[PDB]
């Protein structure tokens, strides 16, 4: 048929950047694998812990493998902690006192961050309630970080520098480790001291290091996302330095407590296995993305990033230049989807902003963005994010179905 | 019962004389334990809780019905508005500590006037450790308010504690190792009302272990704003394989729940996975669960008394709480009950327990536990310091006939 | 009501002092003896470990296996959540031990009805005796309930591999049969041909005497988990206990021949079945002591009830005449109401697959069908009599029932 | 590695020599997983279909229709695929006895079967439960020299009491390729023509969504296998399942549960979302492993030894071989494998006794679920000429990995 031919051509048009994914692939594979080999995993680690949950040797080492895998000293992986959200609000929380400063030098970070820093809610138990400042340093007009806004803003109260790796609905390329390097760098140039904490999630594995590799203090992300496979029903994670660790270990729970205690019921095998094929799963959301770009390319709409990019995270989106043309993709994914085929999606108004937005999300877990799931803000010129993918044949098939519908 | 068993036939008939004494107390036990299993029935005929109220969510934790709704059921049958019980909460001294923190700001002085609160507090409130994300690095205030003498609260110095400072007041129900009396629904009713008088804002905060289910109140009957617990304990059923509960008033358990997770987060999120049976479970269970274990502290209280040892508290002694120690006066006779205790236990009986060394005690101390779960304090435990006279808490039972064989199993074994 | 019915509650417990009591001597000797089986094979929770795939080589098992045999008085022990329900067991214990050219001889009389479509003189032999060349007989009991011993003695031919022996009564309105009831019953037979494998379907029957069938030289026996062993606490299985040779045999009917009890992943189920059958002595305690209750309680109410009060209890079975139609059917929604789970969904008059009359139905229940439970249900008809058996708790039953006569006054 | 500067471009070459194989496997990935993202579709199967069931396990619409979706993906009427049922091997015989009365006879017409299967008609099981005491015949018509079934010998011994036609998918260790959907089309056709009574059964294990159809596509009976395998997409942790024509599947569901129940009871518990998501996974997990074993073939040929099936033979299933023809190498590279795998590295394996083998095998299964082969997994008998098993792989990567690193580890 009329598709066939096209698809034909953009999967013979991008095997170029498609072996390479695969490099990093086995690259971020083998490490992996050496991790576990040096921690000596076995199905001993898998075995539950219960009431108290102290001497669980699968949580610790589970929590040992993330952290020298994620370039750090120790790792704070646990059930636990709910989200990825709840991890930065952790680490944040965790290391920041009365008459501090957290420096954000990526400018707004993701809606959500407001609220912790209690510039949306009213505080709720947030920085404004804890006497603790927080600056947006913004970035260039050409989506760089302003240097020299980020010198001038650092002084002796500016005990954390934050960073965000993936662009989310913001306009700007998604950092990479390599900017990234350059960053702390920089800023620990001008004063040593400051902890540097990197918002790792969509990044993982996507390159061949994270931000610990280069000098970050401590970072954080979700398991429903990249470091989960798509297996892990919950849970987030914290790696760093032993010592900024610590602090997100007593902070999470309580002072007497720190990392020893809490249980971790049935959670401990899907994490290993999650991990253990995490960095193909975020494979497949890869080679979805720039297929995505490759593909919406030819048939004649703004894509970003562009195919033959570097990507350092699993984000990807379309112009559709149309209202009706960005919809009916986006309920074509929905119905691609494999759970929930017929929850199909529409024009939701969206609390804060002043716009509907259209959410397509058909996955295992709810929210499990390593899951193919297409949105966006409906307003011109029509980007709609369409990214995840467990498996390669999902994201070429979905796709392919969302252009047979519409087209 | 099933005397049966060796040296137990002198045993046998003065067991059928201490049963026969405190049948008057285990009628009220088993009076209360009704009362208290017929507010949890009908609480849940209120929640019309289904088996759709067993559901496992996952991913975020976003509408989780069956977790909302557990919540305002504790809260129903604590007799507060708000709670939040749930895996995240790790523990009971989990929950303390979120509960303090949650409602703790820079500038505050929490105010303990139960007199010195139970070893682990002080880490919380960073008189022990350091650098622990304590009240020390917060700027938050703590005092402990002695008792009296006679292990009363001290009223005079509590008024003379209490400034416009004192953000939130701190009450211990349970006695623990401590040498005065595990206070009293109605001890506590009077408690927080004097100081609500000088201070009509104080947030009144209890600590509720052990303490559940074993009046026809709790705390939150009586004026307080926000108490806590273990779920491996009495409101567990013996069922609930960790977790900790927080309940009260509609805003002091939100900031609670926003320390939980996060600000714009709040209590709406973290799944429950598989967790949320066992816990509507244990719950219409646990005024029972905690009633066999009631009553083997006055089983064991008047066997003790008889065979010639101060017990504490006394069978014909009020009750507000679980706790109960026997005066053995011998290290070898306490060690070998403490020892037959583990063994009498359905899990780990072989493991048997010994002297170690306790860190921050100046004393060695012994720990028999073979539960069920790691640490549930609902199931039969015992321990104790090894310093003279020797007393050891025995507490604890997840069915009476355990509590009853074996502590008679003991008895027989200190036959040397 | 509730001031004119608590003196005569007050006054049925004032009365039935002394079976409780009794009930719970032997609850302490059922509970002391599970702790010395544990005590025994030194449990602990490593044997609570979950396995997957294969399950091969599972400790935590083969234990539970073992313990749950010493403790009913058998060689071996086969017990997992693969045996789905009683019903499951028993046809798995009869189809393990009976082969083409065999003949099963029930001697308790008729058998409730899911034993009707195994052996296949009910349903279309969907896998029955008919098709594997099987035949079945059961022998009527003596119009006074007990066992028929000339026509028993008397079918027992030389092609009698099995007997059949149903220890609960069901909705039979013959008692149930004791521990020393069913001794006899296995003499009996043994003397008139050796050979045959006795075989007791124990359900209802565990820990409610200090004794279990292959204690009194039973061959087989098969039950639920979900009721009394598995304490309320287990959410699925079933138990075959008995002899070596059969209990491997009948391996060889749930799995498959050359897996025997080797395979099998446990999963997440362990330690509920281990603290199940630890509490299941006191927890089967309060469901007698609850019973004993309904039946003291509805006497002195004027109201036919069996067994009563005083009378020796075997198993869980309680029922109460009511007498009228809207009377019976008004309390068993009653119950419905008076229970922890689904007390919204109350019950009417349904439609039963395979009775002539209608059946109400209340099951307030944490566990899908867990017989343990308070559960009240009965066929609609003259003169109207209820089972109200079970209940995790004396409380919750004392609550129950007391709740069900109020709402019969007003 | 540390020598891996002689095999980067050599398996830099391996690959630019399978690369048309690989997209002739992805054709079949992306045309099976069309087909279980199709019938998800169908079913709007949802997040309530992976809700527990406790008890009787009654009303479980999530069960049932699980079922279903299998049966509708492999072609057939109905499934009986829940836990109730451990393994593979329990599945098959399940299914053979789900359907065989006194009296009657089954025929594997594929040649003697794998061993377990010995154990059940009573060839070797001491008649514990075996067909022998239920006076079932069992028959294998041996295949021709040529490797191919033969049918002289089929048409024979097919006589008015033969109520079961036996037909092995996979091959096993035995010395014979394993035949394709169409070799089996063709199967069920004879066999049909000679006794249109018979009902003819498959043994499917190793093959589902290797190929873009399934036995009962092609007009079989009745197929089993195990769910720690294939279909299970490496992700389920236990199971097995029975597809295939309404009046045999619900009759297998008599000889499962009981008489009188069926399917209707069997309590799920926490096991929905896994064996879903494992089925939406499955198309591209066994093509992780297919792609693995096509390379592992055209790695290892160029390496000197014999490879089987050949790199570029058409595939049916995920069976793998390499002729090492030396012990110790055989040895070596199975303990390299096993230690390249994620869990269990540090428990190294060697020859031990095998119970039912007269030699000893080595076996490396450094796996996630006890005996889940979808996991790549080493393991043969110890004899001239030394052929290993290298088969199953959850990602190309691990099995690229491994093997470049077993090479490494040896050669």
């Amino acid at each position: 048929e009329k598709i066939a031919p096209i698809v034909k051509e953009v999967e013979s048009q991008i095997t170029e950047v498609h072996k390479r994914a695969d490099e990093v692939i086995e690259s971020n594979q083998f490490r992996v694998l050496e991790s576990f080999g040096k921690h000596k995993i076995s199905d001993s680690h898998f075995i539950p812990t219960t009431g108290y949950g102290y001497d669980d040797i699968g949580r610790d080492t589970l929590e040992k493998v993330y952290a020298d895998v994620f370039g750090a000293e120790a790792g704070l992986v646990r059930p636990q902690i709910i989200s990825g959200t709840h991890a930065i609000s952790t680490a944040l929380f965790g290391i920041l006192r009365p008459g501090d400063e957290l420096l954000y030098i990526t400018g707004k970070p993701y809606d959500t961050l407001e609220e912790i820093v209690g510039v949306r809610g009213k505080g709720v138990g947030s920085f404004k309630e804890y006497n603790i400042g927080y600056n947006a340093v913004p970035l260039t007009e050409g989506g760089l970080v302003d240097f020299e806004a980020v010198a001038a803003a650092i002084h002796s109260n500016t005990k954390m520098i934050g960073i965000q790796r993936s662009k989310g609905y913001a306009t700007r390329p998604s950092f990479t480790i390599s900017q990234i390097k350059e960053m702390i760098a920089f800023v620990k140039e001008i004063k040593p001291d400051v902890v540097v904490f990197v918002d790792n999630c969509y990044g993982e594995f996507i390159e061949e290091q994270e931000p610990c590799h280069v000098g970050a203090d401590l970072m954080a992300g979700s398991l429903i996302k990249n470091p989960g496979g798509g297996i892990v029903k919950t849970g987030g994670y914290i790696v760093g330095k032993e010592q900024y660790v610590e602090a997100c270990a007593y902070r999470l729970t309580s002072p007497g407590i720190g990392a020893e205690a809490g249980a971790s019921l049935y959670s401990l095998q899907e994490m290993y296995q999650g991990f253990f094929l995490a960095p193909h799963v975020a494979g497949q959301a890869l080679k979805g993305a720039i297929f995505t770009a490759a593909f919406l390319e030819k048939l004649g709409m703004n894509t970003s990033p562009a195919w033959n990019a570097p990507r350092t995270d699993l984000i990807q989106s379309v112009q559709f230049d149309d209202k009706d043309r960005m919809i009916a993709f986006c309920q074509a994914i929905q119905y691609a989807s494999p759970i929930n085929s017929h929850f199909t999606p529409y024009a939701n108004y969206m609390p804060g902003y002043e716009d509907d937005v259209i959410m397509a999300a058909g996955t295992f877990i709810q929210g499990a963005s390593i899951e193919l799931s297409a949105d966006g803000p409906i307003r011109p010129p029509y980007v709609a994010y369409v990214q995840g993918g467990l498996t390669y044949s999902h994201v070429k098939i979905a796709i392919c179905s969302a252009i047979d519908e519409l087209i």
